[PDB]
RNA sequence: GGAGCUGUCAACCGAGCGUGGAUCCGAGGAUUUCCGAAUGGGGAAACCCAGCACGAGUGAUGUCGUGCUACCCGCAUCUGAAUAUAUAGGGUGCGGGAGGGAACGCGGGGAAGUGAAACAUCUCAGUACCCGUAGGAGGAGAAAACAAUUGUGAUUCCGCA
RNA sequence: AGGAUAUGUCUCAGCGCUACCCGGCUGAGAGGCAGUCAGAAAGUGUCGUGGUUAGCGGAAGUGGCCUGGGAUGGUCUGCCGUAGACGGUGAGAGCCCGGUACGCGAAAACCCGGCACCUGCCUAGUAUCAAUUCCCGAGUAGCAGCGGGCCCGUGGAAUCCGCUGUGAAUCCGCCGGGACCACCCGGUAAGCCUAAAUACUCCUCGAUGACCGAUAGCGGAUUAGUACCGUGAGGGAAUGGUGAAAAGUACCCCGGGAGGGGAGUGAAAGAGUACCUGAAACCGUGUGCCUACAAUCCGUCAGAGCCUCCUUUUCCUCUCCGGAGGAGGGUGGUGAUGGCGUGCCUUUUGAAGAAUGAGCCUGCGAGUCAGGGACAUGUCGCAAGGUUAACCCGUGUGGGGUA
RNA sequence: GGGAUGAGCUGUGGGUAGGGGUGAAAGGCCAAUCAAACUCCGUGAUAGCUGGUUCUCCCCGAAAUGCAUUUAGGUGCAGC
RNA sequence: CGCGGCACAUCCACCUUGUGGUGGGUGUGGGUAGGGGAGCGUCCCUCAUUCAGCGAAGCCACCGGGUGACCGGUGGUGGAGGGUGGGGGAGUGAGAAUGCAGGCAUGAGUAGCGACAAGGCAAGUGAGAACCUUGCCCGCCGAAAGACCAAGGGUUCCUGGGCCAGGCCAGUCCGCCCAGGGUGAGUCGGGACCUAAGGCGAGGCCGACAGGCGUAGUCGAUGGACAACGGGUUGAUAUUC
RNA sequence: GUUGAGGCGAAUUCGGUGAUCCUCUGCUGCCAAGAAAAGCCUCUAGCGAGCACACACACGGCCCGUACCCCAAACCGACA
């Protein structure tokens, strides 16, 4: 997917609309990622969280908005390079 | 190709790998037990028992590893039984076949039920089935042909008639 | 074929008994042609805007408000579009995601094509005349017998195929034109090869459906040719759905457990792994009415009495009440009692019949399709004319097409 | 109750296959079925016979006779 | 006959004076086989329009409606698709086929609970004991109901757990369920030795094809040949240790 | 003696009866006249320069079965 572990992304479905977390955990099979804070669950011992359909995530670019995911031409060094839309530099 | 991964029922774990490029996708190669046309011999398919050669191992028999060893046909060579010419046959070396496959092709063998308001000619039907044998298709195909007073000009397939 | 006039792709070495003309043959070199082909068979390099076998990029909303667990819904708005195919995402998404239009992409392998290497063929015979001779596919053709097959069932039975017998000729030959004969016309058997137009899909990609949607559709959505049955060849099932997300009920209580109650999760437990919705048969519990002196195809018409819920009167007038209660009227439930009344289907002259069939519910189960078929009709177009079949061209349902 | 040293009983292995086998003979037996086994295929065999054939209303409304028939419980034509 | 509603036909006049409507007379309206005419309901497609997470379908109840098949409204349940109109197409309607599949009744808490050897008490275990464990009595078999094999079966054997299925009752038990363990051969039974009946069968002979038969040979025990006895040991093997 | 394992451990003589077993693949009788091959011994063909034997020591002895039921609740009868 175009979401990463170490990505910071923004909710932009369901009941957690408009928080801001990082990903922990992502599932490409199942189309999935965990972020922290979104979605909590009260499991039963003897809460954390689950996880959330990539559809509903936005990578935030680290510059402030949500952007879209796009590639830029690189290689030239020495494969290919994730890069932003929406003033994209990545 | 680019961040996760160690297939699934089917989870639980355990233990690990990955930007020095994993998992994953494509192509080529290596490995490929035993049975099976099964073909060293045998056999209740998946088991048993060998021969030869070369290696391994043992104090030496035992034991292990790798190759080759069916039958038939064709070709080439050596030999020429009863028997003389010779042939049958035999030895050696090369090639080839065998079996499988859903349908379609070609050649050959070929029912009955049914219909005939009975039934034998007839039909069903050259169908079902069987045998032989292919190819990507096959069969046919280049006038010892049609036509009829004019002419057409190998074959195949479609529509008419 | 063989004879007489009639000549050397280009050259060279040899040879054809010797000196000569004309040669002719072999080998080589020189040129032209063809080639993976039916007409000859292989291989070797190199090059592809070539193709196949992985793939990559690819525009545009975090928009406001409302409802909602959740927006992809409604309403205002903004934008892309060579992209508004399809699918997913917590409910109907072109702008959230995979993607789509469109455009890039191949080490290597294979297929295809090109160019060379390579292979092989061509190395004088052209015409004229002669009409004397030779050749033109043999146990074949023809003929006779018995059969098969042709529209043709043996018929006057030609043409074609088989077995048996007899058995020709080489152009003045032989065969065919539906017995046969004469003339005429056509053709040249008994040797071989040959592309395309045609047939099919185990399989591999890409699409589609006025096709099915779990008793349907494949036997097979589930362990499926499995379980199971048969000695065997063979026969051959049944079983899909929690939720958006396991958030799959911590903890406490009764209980050996099973199971349940309270808490808790969830929008919902009126989703608790026996799980979406949850019908009928069938089985309970509560309750209103009726029923133990009566002979009942079980209903129907007449009909008292109870029970219940609403209204019009006069009464509690506490009345803002509300209505107890009284009467009346009407709903609905039940039905003491009176009359009438022989279940359904099929098959029959005739059945309540002691003729057939049915224990009950749910689901399934029978006049369909094809054809320029045949007859008759309704309707529509054109009209002394109407109409195309195959086929051709188009993304289609459109345009051509006169047989 | 019969035989129980015999034309005996029995184990193991083998052979005969469907118009065929085998039968001290009953049409007996051939995998619980035999006057011609079983399985698959022709095949959705055929049946003048039996059964069944699903929603509604409106108008009209029969026949069980004649002739023929390998015909009589079928069918053709007439009649209605 | 009286009064009211419906329908078909015909007649009489109007409206487009027959495509058909308007009003009024008269006649007619039992019905099997069968003929004609017109409709209801289910599903799918197309065009237009309209409803729907503020709740579609489906189901259930109530209140109404139409000449019939049937329809509408309201509420409840439910959670994603419907309504109407002009057309098009059907796997389009079941109560009977000793119809098929599933579910469920009646018989009915009824018959039966599988030999005529026979059980009892004490103690134990346990939530639970006629059936399980231990002890002691009693009875039965003893040419088997004892002890070994072969064929067949296939883990049923041992140990430790289990108790909702199974055992014709119950079960703490089990040939049931779960996990682990367990089968030791120069001499036993077989092969590596041998052959019978019979099978296959190089060449071969026969046969249109398919194939039939058969020589050399090679398989094939139920038979021939061939070397072990006693004792001990494990929870489970023993002529094997 | 946790009733599992442990430790010790006597005498064992002479008769009777008596086989479906052994001598006996023998013996007798009878007619219905009663497998094969390997194995073993022997003959030579043949091979043959090294042999055959005794003792002692040290070794090699392969593959499959082996649990359990087995007139049965474990096999054939759909069933304990
Ligand atoms: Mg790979
Ligand atoms: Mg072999
Ligand atoms: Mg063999
Ligand atoms: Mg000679
Ligand atoms: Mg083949
Ligand atoms: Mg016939
Ligand atoms: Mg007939
Ligand atoms: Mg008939
Ligand atoms: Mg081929
Ligand atoms: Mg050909
Ligand atoms: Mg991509
Ligand atoms: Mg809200
Ligand atoms: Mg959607
Ligand atoms: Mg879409
Ligand atoms: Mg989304
Ligand atoms: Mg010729
Ligand atoms: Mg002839
Ligand atoms: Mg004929
Ligand atoms: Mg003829
Ligand atoms: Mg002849
Ligand atoms: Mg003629
Ligand atoms: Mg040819
Ligand atoms: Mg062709
Ligand atoms: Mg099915
Ligand atoms: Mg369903
Ligand atoms: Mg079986
Ligand atoms: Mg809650
Ligand atoms: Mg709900
Ligand atoms: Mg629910
Ligand atoms: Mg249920
Ligand atoms: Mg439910
Ligand atoms: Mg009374
Ligand atoms: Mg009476
Ligand atoms: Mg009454
Ligand atoms: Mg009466
Ligand atoms: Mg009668
Ligand atoms: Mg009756
Ligand atoms: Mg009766
Ligand atoms: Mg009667
Ligand atoms: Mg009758
Ligand atoms: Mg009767
Ligand atoms: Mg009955
Ligand atoms: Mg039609
Ligand atoms: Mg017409
Ligand atoms: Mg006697
Ligand atoms: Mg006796
Ligand atoms: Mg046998
Ligand atoms: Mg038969
Ligand atoms: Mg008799
Ligand atoms: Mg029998
Ligand atoms: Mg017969
Ligand atoms: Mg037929
Ligand atoms: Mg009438
Ligand atoms: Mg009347
Ligand atoms: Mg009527
Ligand atoms: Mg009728
Ligand atoms: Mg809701
Ligand atoms: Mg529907
Ligand atoms: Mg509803
Ligand atoms: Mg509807
Ligand atoms: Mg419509
Ligand atoms: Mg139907
Ligand atoms: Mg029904
Ligand atoms: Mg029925
Ligand atoms: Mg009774
Ligand atoms: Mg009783
Ligand atoms: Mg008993
Ligand atoms: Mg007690
Ligand atoms: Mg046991
Ligand atoms: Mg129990
Ligand atoms: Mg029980
Ligand atoms: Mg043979
Ligand atoms: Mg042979
Ligand atoms: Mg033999
Ligand atoms: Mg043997
Ligand atoms: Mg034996
Ligand atoms: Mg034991
Ligand atoms: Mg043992
Ligand atoms: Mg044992
Ligand atoms: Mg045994
Ligand atoms: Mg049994």
């Amino acid at each position: 997917m175009k979401v990463h572990k170490g990505d910071t992304v923004l909710v932009i479905s369901g009941k957690d609309k408009g928080a801001k977390g990082k990903v922990l955990q992502a599932y490409p099979d199942r189309n999935r990622v965990l972020v922290e804070g979104v979605n909590r669950i009260k499991k039963h011992t003897a809460t954390q969280e689950a996880p959330i359909h990539v559809s509903n995530v936005m990578v935030v670019d680290s510059d402030g908005k949500p952007t879209r995911i796009g590639y830029r031409v690189d290689e030239e060094t020495g494969k290919r390079v994730r890069i932003s839309k929406r003033n994209g530099k990545d």
